């Protein structure tokens, strides 16, 4: 019964409480949807951060770059978190935005390969520039949000051009939350060697029937913002919707 203009109130609500600028698509079979309090972010250009890790993971199984089951070892030097200060799986670290992890696979795929596949995929413009390990955070690989929507429909459906069983391995890695009889899949994003910065959180929800509805927020993460506004900004857009 809750008309459209409430629907666009409620979800507006929550980005200018969170005092920051940002959308959130919502896609539906074909049929997109923007919602938020900065709606023409929608088509704008933004680093991917580390939302790319899922094309990475995605790019190094399918080029026997790494297995699932592979520890990638902590090399003991200090890194900017200690939570990053182990040993992990691919699936651990997307868990953990663990960047060393996926610039080391980064590295084993090199960039004639990186390259040669990001333009296969068609993911953002495309570009990687000639810094193997760095690309998705600092540029000049950029994508809006609309193409990370369409991305995240194209791997909840296994559309993506890779093995059915390597994005069934990735997506696995992506569940981050269970709510009632739904599953959400997503990778967030913050890009801070950018200036604005970026926040991101796309993926899709899997409903009990099994419908897919992939979603992708972007904001800016602004002085002393939690990591978490954006699921929880995510997560509530998803309820008033009743997508969840
Ligand atoms: B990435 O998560 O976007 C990574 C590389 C841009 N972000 S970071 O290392 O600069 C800060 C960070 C963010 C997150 C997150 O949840 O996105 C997790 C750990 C560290």
């Amino acid at each position: 019964h809750i008309s459209s203009q409430q629907h666009e109130k409620a979800i507006k609500s929550y980005f200018d409480e969170a005092q920051t600028q940002g959308v959130i698509i919502i896609k539906e079979g074909k049929n997109l949807s923007t919602y938020g309090n900065a709606l023409a972010r929608a088509n704008k250009e933004y680093v991917p951060a580390s939302t790319f890790k899922m094309l990475n993971a995605l790019i190094g199984l399918e080029n026997h770059k790494a297995t699932t089951n592979e520890i990638f070892k902590w090399d003991g030097k200090k890194r900017t978190y200690p939570m990053w200060e182990k040993d992990m799986t691919l699936g651990e670290a997307m868990a953990l935005s663990a960047v060393p992890v996926y610039q080391e696979l980064a590295r084993r795929t090199g960039l004639e390969l990186m390259q040669k596949e990001v333009k296969r995929v068609n993911f953002g413009n495309t570009n990687i520039g000639t810094q193997v390990d760095n690309f998705w955070l600092v540029g000049p690989l950029k994508i809006t949000p609309v193409q990370e929507v369409n991305f995240a429909d194209d791997l909840a459906h296994n559309r993506l051009p890779f093995k059915l069983e390597t994005q069934e391995e990735v997506k696995k890695m992506l569940l981050i939350k269970e709510v009632n009889g739904s599953k959400i899949y997503a990778k967030s994003g913050w890009g801070m060697g950018v200036t604005p910065q970026v926040g991101w959180l796309t993926g899709w929800v899997e409903q009990a029937n099994g419908k897919k509805i992939p979603f992708s927020l972007n904001l800016e993460m602004k002085e002393g913002m939690s990591g978490s506004i954006r699921n929880e900004i995510t997560y509530k857009s998803l309820e008033n919707l009743g997508i969840i």
